[PDB]
């Protein structure tokens, strides 16, 4: 699982 | 801006 | 799953 | 803008 | 299953 | 604007 | 089953 | 800015 | 399990 | 500015 | 003036 | 499907 | 799916 | 100006 | 995914 | 000016 | 995953 | 002016 | 992952 | 100006 954001 | 995955 | 959005 | 998908 | 938006 | 899928 | 609309 | 994953 | 940011 | 990481 | 498509 | 529009 | 606009 | 594309 | 706008 | 992609 | 602006 | 990528 | 800005 | 990389 993961999240990434910019 | 952002990607969520599980 | 998941989710991307700009 | 965005996509979702299961 | 899936939604697309622009 | 979009496309939805089952 | 489905939709698309712009 | 950010990237969590597990 | 981690997480970057700046 | 950082990592995490276990 | 613009063009969409699914 | 598609529009195109001037 | 795309969509371009001048 | 702009073009979005999934 | 993507956008780009001018 | 910018562009995004995912 | 990236943006870039100007 | 900057860039960012994950 | 990186920013470089000016 | 600056550059930060992890």
């Amino acid at each position: 699982i993961y999240k990434v954001e910019i």
